[PDB]
């Protein structure tokens, strides 16, 4: 299900037509309290999520140097 | 800088008004080969990437029993 990364952002791990997706992403909440997915995210599947993953490193060395 | 982790994606880590910003995104490629970025990305500030990051296993365990 969902993975909470800040106010109204959640990583959502969703099967989708048969597919595996890891979807970063904004979402909106509705009247009725729901939460739904607003337009600013991506969807990765599994291989784009590992190749992310095994540059946390490089991101991270990037982040510190500001 | 910039970091692929597929065809025709980047996360890209940029000062931008003040701030960190670590944008995983989708990009198209100009006509002259260059790549451009579409709307279809999201900017996580550091905190979230953290909150991310910790999640990593969470995230995995989810993607793995699929």
């Amino acid at each position: 299900a969902m993975f909470q990364i800040g106010k109204m952002r959640y990583v959502s791990v969703r099967d989708f037509k048969g597919k595996v997706l890891i979807d970063i992403r904004e979402y909106w909440m509705d009247p009725e309290g729901e939460m739904k997915p607003g337009r600013k995210g991506i969807s990765l599947n599994p291989e784009q999520w590992s190749q992310l993953k095994e540059q946390i490193s490089d991101i991270d060395d990037a982040v510190r140097k500001l």
